[PDB]
This record gives C-alpha cells, sequence and structure tokens, in this order.
C-alpha cells in the first residue's frame, strides 16, 4: 500500500506557547537512529534522505548556500548526511547509493521495518559569517519501484536544529529549568516539487 511512516529517535524540544512549532534537536556528524514502515490494514521501494532547508526557496538561492557550507568545510569530501554501516541496518535495507552531499537513497522491502543510522553534519549557522541561522529538515521521499509515475509517492519531513559538541542535551536541559523519546515525521501531498540537490563540481577551477 501507501500508508508510510518514519521516526526519528532524538530529543525534540517542548512547545512552549500554542502556535509554537516543534524542533527536534541533533548533535553535528553525530549519527540517529531513523525507522521507516509500511503499516497498511493489507514488493520493493525506493527512500530517499534528505536534508534541505525547509525555508523553500529559488534553486539558486539554495545552491548559493550549500556552496558556502562546503566551502567552510575542512574537507571536501565532508558530507552533509551520512548513513552507518551497522549490520542491523544492513538487514534491512539495500542498493544503497549517495546520490548527493544532503541526499541518500536505498531500497527496502515493505513487508520489513527498515532501519538506518543517519547524522547530519551542518550547522544551522553554517551558511553565513556572525544571526538564528536557516531552518532545516529531514525530507524523506518514497519512491515505488516501477517509478512510472517518476514522482514520489510518498513524501514526509521533520524540522531539525543541529549542534556541534552535545550542546543538544544541554539545550533541553537548559528548556527544562526555564520549566517524546520519538519524533514522527510529517507528511505532505506536494509531489512534483523536486528538492535541491548539492552536487559539488570542481571542474572549471
Amino acid at each position: 500500500g501507501n500508508n508510510f511512516e518514519y521516526t526519528l529517535e532524538a530529543s525534540k524540544s517542548l512547545r512552549q506557547k500554542p502556535g509554537d512549532s516543534t524542533m527536534t534537536y541533533l548533535n553535528k556528524g553525530q549519527f540517529y537512529p531513523i525507522t521507516l514502515k509500511e503499516v497498511s490494514s493489507s514488493s520493493k521501494v525506493r527512500s530517499v534522505i534528505m536534508v534541505v532547508f525547509a525555508e523553500d526557496k529559488s534553486r539558486e538561492d539554495q545552491l548559493r548556500h550549500w556552496k558556502y557550507w562546503h566551502s567552510r568545510q575542512h574537507t571536501a569530501k565532508q558530507r552533509c548526511i551520512d548513513i552507518a554501516d551497522y549490520k542491523e541496518s544492513f538487514n534491512t535495507i539495500s542498493n544503497v547509493e549517495e546520490i548527493a552531499y544532503n541526499a541518500i537513497s536505498f531500497t527496502w522491502d515493505i513487508n520489513d521495518e527498515a532501519k538506518v543510522f543517519i547524522s547530519v553534519n551542518c550547522l544551522s549557522t553554517d551558511f553565513s559569517s556572525q544571526v538564528k541561522g536557516l531552518p532545516l529538515n529531514i525530507q524523506i521521499d518514497t519512491y515505488s519501484y516501477n517509478n512510472r509515475s517518476n514522482k514520489p509517492v510518498h513524501r514526509a519531513y521533520c524540522q531539525i536544529k543541529v549542534f556541534c559538541d552535545k550542546g543538544a542535551e544541554q539545550k533541553i536541559r537548559d528548556e527544562e529549568r526555564k520549566q517524546m523519546d520519538i519524533t514522527v515525521f510529517k507528511p505532505f501531498i506536494d509531489l512534483d516539487t523536486q528538492p535541491v540537490l548539492f552536487i559539488p563540481d570542481v571542474h572549471f577551477a
């Protein structure tokens, strides 16, 4: 069927007032457990895990920003999103492909629960010198095997804020002084909007 659910297992901020949106806090470069599942009342598929700008701009602008981040990295080989090599994960997915520095593709069977371990390696402030920074999401697009449509058949996202040096846990401790285990991905039905993939190129330098 088309009944998918994804989770991210990390610390989630608390809602101060009605209308406040909820953020999931991550440490930079640290692997978090993500689950993907097809829970229908009744077969292989392909999912793409992305880190994308939440703000939703022109493509030129999103490219501009990835370029700033990539230039500030200490290694040209440093990616925006990574996936771990756990046999736990190996046993549930296959055909892993790093299609871009901010995207990772893989296939899985819907009769299983796919288990991956994912890290995000960019701070929200890495896109400008000296501010609140840029909102980030983890997005997941899921395609059928056939892909006759060529579009996702299902899409969802999770708002995140990324920290350095175990700063994630410190921030929720802070929000407790002033005063659950799992974040579920928010689905959406715009299947046309393709997200920008950052593929660093070194031609013509």
